[PDB]
């Protein structure tokens, strides 16, 4: 059961030392010693333990009134015990370790929620809160946000400090007033052009990472930032001397480098609210040579990786001879091993050769 009888000392129900603490201050107690009666915890709306060296709130079960539960920056990793307080409408629980919020699924009176800075990447256990009005998720690991596009109630979200770089699923969530996305992967504000009643809007210190192309001389990469409208954001700043030449950045490499970058900056104006939406593109780059195969002054090229493994041909063969190896030189040089003489960091022309049976 969940309920009292008889007068029980505090600390019989509360056994994390901290948490006794707090309830012997909310009810004004003595001692955690002091016995209580459950018209005593009837009468609990709100508890405020922030910075409080919390372990467990086991016996909060107890407590079947409370509205308002304050308990940030404490050393929590379960909630179980918040499972059936029906009533509660604000919990707070920056700097924990709560990542399973299956307990969160039955309290459909809970209108603010805060989970910042609790290593969370799974938030679609959320899908059971569509009634939730605040919702502050920031300094997480979230990369997937598709549960809040059925979060059609929220007016105040923070994503701040996340790994999210799809934002599509705010696109319909129109009570949106007050929206924190900076420091995340954002490179395209095109979900966000439809969202009229934004007063409060963040959007600087984006990261974002390209996948890895080939190093080349005149090395060429599209701009992909875009605009509420989908026009491309001009850049800001370009890495290694590049240049902008829309829609395209281009960089003159005449030795190789690993990675490229650029920076963008974009005064944003949505509805009411103004934002500098700004950040950095990342385009790392591989090291790529080719090898030519020369059989009797045919040639096929293929692309490989500086310092990587090269596979070998299909052997050559010639009636009435029998093929030797691949040699560096046509008539000289020295013969290649595959196994143990990976890609060169140049292109070079391997040549077949042949000896008479």
């Amino acid at each position: 059961s969940e309920t009292i009888t008889v007068p029980t000392p505090i600390k019989q129900i509360f056994s994390d030392d901290a948490f006794a603490e707090t309830i012997k201050d909310n009810l004004k107690k003595k001692s955690v010693t002091d016995a209580v009666t459950q018209n005593e915890l009837n009468s609990i709306d709100q508890i405020i333990a922030n910075n409080s060296d919390i372990k467990s709130v086991q016996g909060i079960q107890y407590l079947p009134n409370v509205t308002k539960l304050f308990l940030n920056g404490n050393k929590l990793t379960d909630i179980k015990p918040l499972a059936n307080l029906k009533n509660l409408g604000w919990l707070f629980l920056d700097e924990n370790k709560v990542k399973d919020l299956s307990s969160l699924k039955d309290l459909k009176k809970l209108k603010s929620l805060s989970l910042e800075h609790n290593g969370i990447s799974d938030i679609n256990g959320l899908v059971h809160l569509p009634q939730l009005e605040s919702l502050y998720l920031g300094n997480n690991k979230i990369t997937d946000i598709t549960v809040l596009s059925r979060l059609t109630k929220l007016d105040t979200l923070s994503l701040e400090d996340n790994q999210i770089s799809d934002i599509v699923p705010l696109a319909g969530l129109t009570k949106l007033q007050n929206l924190y996305l900076s420091k995340n992967h954002i490179s395209d504000l095109r979900a966000l052009a439809g969202l009229k009643n934004l007063d409060v809007l963040e959007l600087f210190s984006q990261e974002c990472l390209n996948k890895p192309i080939n190093h080349q001389s005149n090395l060429v990469v599209p701009n992909t930032v875009k605009n509420t409208d989908g026009s491309l954001v001009t850049p800001e700043i370009i890495s290694d001397d590049g240049d902008y030449e829309k829609p395209n950045v281009k960089w003159h490499l005449p030795e190789f480098t690993n990675e490229v970058s650029f920076i963008f900056y974009q005064p944003v104006t949505i509805g009411k609210a103004k934002a500098r939406f700004h950040g950095r593109v990342t385009q790392p780059l591989k090291e790529v040579y080719t090898v030519s195969y020369d059989v009797d002054g045919t040639v096929i090229k293929y692309k490989v990786e500086a310092g990587t493994r090269i596979t070998a041909p299909k052997p050559p063969t010639k009636q009435g001879y029998v093929f030797k190896g691949w040699y560096t030189e046509k008539n000289g040089g020295h013969e290649w091993n595959f196994n143990t003489d990976y890609m060169s960091g140049n292109d070079f022309t391997l040549y077949a050769v042949f000896k008479a049976e």
